[PDB]
């Protein structure tokens, strides 16, 4: 189809990568990712990619424009791959993406790295993806009180002293993914205190526990398995709800 191939990638992004960056694969998901540089962004890249930006992103700063667009390219390519639709999710009033009917996905973008994954809602009701740069030990010791609950600081006291940046970065990433997976289901807003990390292993497997009631099904003590990958000085984590 001739016009859907008029949406070539703007030069500030590397080609959309389909390689799975996580330990365990998930059936029925499509994840695309890119490395971008907000400096290479051109004043006509949005029309080039065929992605209509909302009024907010038109007058935003260059770093935000690049992150939004790069995340929207990955989303459209992931969605195209799953079912063939070159559609971009709108921006909700609650800042969340507005995925098409019977589609659940997630978008993340950090320092020069972006990705998005999508799935049919009949396979995965909720999806939360989040990448975070590895915190330095100092800044991690400064943020450990906000991110880690006192039960987590005790449970992972060893890593808290030895591998400070890894543990805090991870709970940061896992808890943000958990939020992005459950929010389009529960509607409520919960924060770093409302979940705890329970176990994490080098093979990339993790497990979370809810600390408050979010819905009849998502009650206090409900647990969700997650996975994570630590490569390239950044940590990427995934929470998927069947
Ligand atoms: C959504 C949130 C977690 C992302 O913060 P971030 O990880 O620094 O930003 P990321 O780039 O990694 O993810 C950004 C994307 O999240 C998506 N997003 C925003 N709000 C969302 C929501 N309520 N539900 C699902 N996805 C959401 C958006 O698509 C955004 O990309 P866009 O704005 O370019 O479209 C953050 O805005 C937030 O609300 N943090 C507090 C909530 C939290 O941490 N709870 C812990 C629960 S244990």
């Amino acid at each position: 189809h001739m016009r859907a191939m008029n949406d070539r990638l703007p030069s500030f992004c590397t080609p959309l990568d389909d390689r799975w960056p996580l330990p365990v694969a998930l059936p029925g998901v499509q994840l695309r990712s890119t490395r971008f540089d907000p400096a290479l962004l051109q004043p006509g890249d949005f029309a080039l990619a065929g992605i209509q930006p909302p009024a907010n992103i038109l007058r935003a700063v260059a770093k935000r424009q690049a992150e939004f667009l790069a995340g929207r390219l990955c989303a459209r390519a992931a969605l195209f791959a799953l079912d063939g639709r070159a559609q971009t999710p709108a921006v909700g009033e609650d800042r969340a993406p507005v995925w098409p009917a019977a589609i659940s996905g997630s978008i993340t973008h950090g320092d020069r790295w972006a990705a998005a994954l999508v799935a049919a809602r009949g396979d995965w009701r909720g999806l939360g993806l989040d990448v975070e740069t590895l915190l330095e030990a100092e800044r991690a010791r400064y943020l450990h009180g906000e991110i880690l609950t006192e039960g987590e600081r005790l449970r992972f006291a060893d890593d808290l002293e030895r591998r400070t940046g890894l543990l805090v970065t991870l709970a940061f990433s896992l808890k943000e993914s958990l939020f992005k997976a459950l929010y389009p289901l529960v509607g409520k807003r919960f924060y770093f205190e409302h979940a705890e990390l329970l176990e994490w292993r080098a093979d990339g497997q993790a497990r979370l526990r809810l600390l408050t009631d979010l819905s009849p099904e998502w009650r206090h003590g409900s647990e969700l398995d997650a996975q994570f990958a630590v490569l390239d000085g950044r940590l990427l984590s995934l929470v998927a709800v069947g």
